[PDB]
């Protein structure tokens, strides 16, 4: 078996400190046990897996994949290039972090630094330069239906068979949509009343009628509503401030055991508010998209 | 479920391009995919939960745990710590990364930093210090047999089911001797020819007959004869520089998709020695103690 295979069926936690007897359960996903760290691997394989499948690409071969990113999908491409003999080329703005750097630069992938003042912009056009002229394959995350069908065939299942089939509100930090969309509609075709609520930084809350903007749950709220996103699959938004999310992911680390990323701290904190409007003999779930790992250097553990 | 029963039931993969088509195939077991990123999280859960079975301990007393050690042993006996509600108090050199100390108080752990001129000596006297003062209770590492005992019961059924049962050599670069002899044990009481090979640093071999001294691979190589390692059970032991393990591990990352720790580019270095000399129809299984997350302010991948 190779890395991709180690991909998936993450273990699922139930919170006992930070929640409160008035409160649903509250049950965890850990994505970020995932070999590449994160839950971006299973989008990442599932888009270059499905490349192959339609013929686009074919393992081995050394042809070329490009993508603006820095972030998780970043790094769960580079593994998958590197196991798949792929070459991957990463765009992203000049200021990144040297931390980051290595990590992607440790897999192998070859990284072109953009404008820095054009942040995002300038790597989508130098991501979009490259395929024209190299012919290559952006796996382009935001619309990639097989990023939705990664969810919708293994998170999904694995979710709802760990909890027994007994969800009454699946919470999600949505960054390009794939998760809340994959699992919210597995999880729709099976419990008839489940509510799906999509959670986004209140400094970026797009999906509530407000404004982009910059903050600090690194890998969700990308500021634009994603073509992987389905609206009409939410039943709400909660907007959520890292002066909440912060403490509350200390808190995980310190009583339940659960050092985890930025954006945990974001959806759990989502959680619990839906978990004390539900009360005590419901289930809330939601999902952790990375660990603590990468955060090291940033103020929520710094 | 709590983030204890997380732990274990990790995957192995083949190695399939630092290999050679005149090596026996090449199997490795990856522990950083652990919820407190290494090894370690399974003998610091079974020597807490060994403690609580024999009456020292019982969870949620808040009773004070003691333990010489800044490494991975450190992480998982606050990831434990934090979920079971003890007090967990860490002695270390005062001269500790700034970047390991946050993940340790991350999880809520008290850090005593000592004599930097001492070493690993001052550490161990402030734990001893400490035990007796407070009637704390001290894993002990190195000597408890429910290290050993952690592997023999999880560790080493999981490698033996997950190949089949078919092994003809274990390659394992032993710290406190917990895994070579527990894995080793159960897969030698299964495999008459099985032969158990314990990997060291050239620059700290004492268990070739050498001298301890200061080396690269963190995690292993203790520069001494732990009580918990059985030497009766090694069929040989490889002495291994960071001069090739290094590379070896980059090659890892960008070849394989295996972005592992520092002591695994050591183990999976001896490895391939090994399955060089037993050849093509053979079997070389090994285990990699963590991943490479810990590590990006290290030669190995700066
Ligand atoms: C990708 C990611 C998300 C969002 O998941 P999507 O399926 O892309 O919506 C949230 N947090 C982190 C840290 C991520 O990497
Ligand atoms: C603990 C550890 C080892 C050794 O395992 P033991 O069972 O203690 O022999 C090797 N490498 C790393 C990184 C470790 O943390």
């Amino acid at each position: 078996m190779r890395v991709e295979g180690a991909i998936g069926k993450t273990p699922v936690v139930r919170l006992a400190k930070v929640v409160e007897p008035d409160m649903a359960e509250v049950w965890v996903k850990l994505e970020g046990l995932n070999p590449g760290g994160s839950i971006k691997d299973r989008p990442a394989w599932y888009m270059i897996k499905d490349a192959e499948e339609r013929g686009i690409l074919r393992p081995g071969s050394g042809q070329v994949i490009v993508e603006p990113t820095s972030g998780n999908t970043g790094i769960g491409l580079a593994m998958i290039a590197a196991s798949r003999g792929y070459r991957l080329i990463l765009t992203m703005p000049a200021q990144m972090s040297e931390e980051r750097k290595r990590v992607l630069k440790a897999f192998g992938a070859e990284l072109v630094l953009t404008d820095p003042e054009r942040r995002m912009l300038a790597a989508r056009e130098e991501a979009l330069r490259l395929k024209e002229e190299l012919g290559a394959f952006m796996p382009d995350q935001f619309k990639n239906p097989a990023n939705v069908r990664a969810h919708y065939e293994t998170t999904g299942p694995e979710l709802y068979e760990a909890l027994e089939g007994r969800i009454d509100a699946f919470v999600y930090g949505s960054g390009t949509g794939g998760t809340i969309t994959g699992v919210g509609r597995y999880l729709k075709e099976r419990i008839p009343h489940v509510k799906v609520i999509a959670v986004e930084p209140a400094r970026s809350n797009v999906l509530s009628g407000g404004k982009m903007g910059q903050h600090g749950f690194q890998g969700m709220g990308p500021g634009f509503i994603p073509e992987n996103l389905d609206l009409s699959l939410l039943d709400g938004v909660i907007q959520v401030w890292e002066e909440d999310a912060f403490p509350l992911a200390r808190r995980l680390a310190r009583e339940e055991g659960l050092f985890l990323g930025m954006s945990s701290g974001g959806i759990v904190w989502a959680a619990l508010q839906v978990a004390r409007e539900l009360g005590p003999g419901k289930r809330v779930a939601c999902i952790s998209p990375d660990g603590g790992w990468k955060y090291l250097s940033t103020p929520l553990y710094a």
